[PDB]
């Protein structure tokens, strides 16, 4: 059964990441960019509650 | 019913301000503190999307 998918893409400040992490967090976020977009994100999940 | 508390030890070094203003996810928000760490506080929730 599908559930809810939210996507949004843009930038990485301008309180995007952090908002858009702590919304519809229930499992398995899938993460999808290069590389360094990949270690960006994946730091500022280190840095917060994910 | 409350979530959680954060005690900011450091003066706002480290990068765990961060971690703990993002930890929360309370619709309400008691901070209470100096006219100026006050400021600043909700100047970074500003910018982190709360």
């Amino acid at each position: 059964d599908m559930q809810n998918v939210i996507t949004l893409d843009t930038s990485f400040e301008d309180a995007k990441t952090q908002v858009q992490l702590k919304k519809i967090h229930s499992s398995v976020i899938l993460l999808y960019c290069s590389k360094d977009e990949a270690v960006l994100i994946l730091s500022e999940a280190r840095s917060l509650g994910l």
